């Protein structure tokens, strides 16, 4: 992994409602590389993204080159009482890698 710095910024977890939203921010570092950061999202206890990104959660992509990040905007609400986040972010590029590991506590009730 060379001084890219892939991850800028780690999104974080996260306590929210049911009925609610949950918002998360991914910075990944749009170097110069072999080819542009792939940094692929990982959802909730057992989601993806890639597939539901639309109403609820849009995962956005932010592109600033000069900022050089990919600011991967979650916008997810309405988290379902089963989506209890286990939301990963793992980017790859040339050699950089990084990842992070951020929860949804979708309280139901309590």
């Amino acid at each position: 992994d060379d001084p890219i710095g892939l991850f800028v910024m780690r999104p974080q977890d996260g306590e929210v409602t049911v009925g609610g939203s949950i918002t998360f921010s991914a910075r990944v570092a749009g170097a110069s590389l072999l080819k542009p950061p792939v940094v692929k999202w990982f959802k909730g206890k057992w989601v993806d993204l890639s597939s539901k990104v639309g109403q609820h959660l849009q995962l956005h992509d932010s592109y600033d080159r000069a900022s050089k990040v990919y600011l991967f905007e979650l916008h997810i609400t309405d988290a379902q009482p089963a989506f209890t986040g286990g939301y990963r972010c793992e980017v790859s590029t040339k050699d950089k890698f990084d990842c992070s590991n951020f929860n949804l506590t979708v309280h139901e009730a309590m």
